[PDB]
């Protein structure tokens, strides 16, 4: 069994891209080979929940990378020992914390270090962050920084790869809810199509 932690904020907790990814996993022939792990298991009722879906995740609405890095991720990975960790974090660091991109990249490094302390062979997907409807420049600066962060951090033993969910990759404002931060169903389809093929490759790598 490959254990996968889907770490994040509301963009992971309240959305429907995780069931769409489960359907991609199921089609690939992997449904009985993957365990989604995490302390959460809620799924919104609007989502289409596929047969055999694993609702486990590590997404927490409103939570910041800053906090998760320093206070939570070590306990979360100790408890579940994932093989793969996929994340999108930083939206709330900007919109709630009023933190800068340097802070968010630093939090990424703290998080990756904790992941690796628990599992030196962890494979990681960092997501470029979806835009806001106002095209928040701090989110975009994180996105600009992510490739250099990956190039500095990745190793053959613990590969880090990008799932690019950004504006540059095609995330449009018509993929956002009225609040301007959360994806709607179109956004969720876009996100799933960016994460899922990256995740499936890594699953097969562990196998
Ligand atoms: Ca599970
Ligand atoms: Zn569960």
């Amino acid at each position: 069994m490959v254990k996968v932690m889907l770490l994040g904020d509301a963009i992971t907790e309240i959305t429907c891209w995780r069931p769409l990814v489960w359907e991609q996993i199921t089609s690939a022939g992997l449904a009985g080979s993957v365990d989604f792990v995490g302390s959460m298991n809620d799924l919104q009722p609007n989502c289409s929940r596929p047969q055999g879906f694993d609702p486990d995740h590590e997404g927490h609405s409103g939570w910041q990378a800053y906090d998760i890095a320093r206070n939570n991720i070590a306990g979360w990975v100790q408890n579940t020992k994932p093989d793969i960790v996929q994340f999108m974090l930083g939206t709330n660091d900007v919109n709630i914390g009023h933190r800068n991109a340097d802070s968010i990249i630093g939090s990424y490094t703290i998080m990756l270090n904790a992941m690796r302390a628990a599992n030196p062979r962890v494979k990681v997907i960092v997501d470029k962050i979806i835009p806001t409807s106002w095209s928040d420049a701090t989110i975009e600066a994180v996105n600009t920084a992510i490739p250099g962060w990956v190039q500095q951090q990745t190793t053959a033993e613990s590969p880090v790869v990008i799932a690019d969910c950004s504006r540059a990759a095609g995330f449009t404002n018509d993929m956002l809810r009225d609040d301007g931060v959360h994806p709607n169903s179109k956004g969720d389809q876009f996100i799933a199509g960016q994460i899922g093929p990256k995740l499936i490759q890594l699953i097969k790598d562990v196998s």
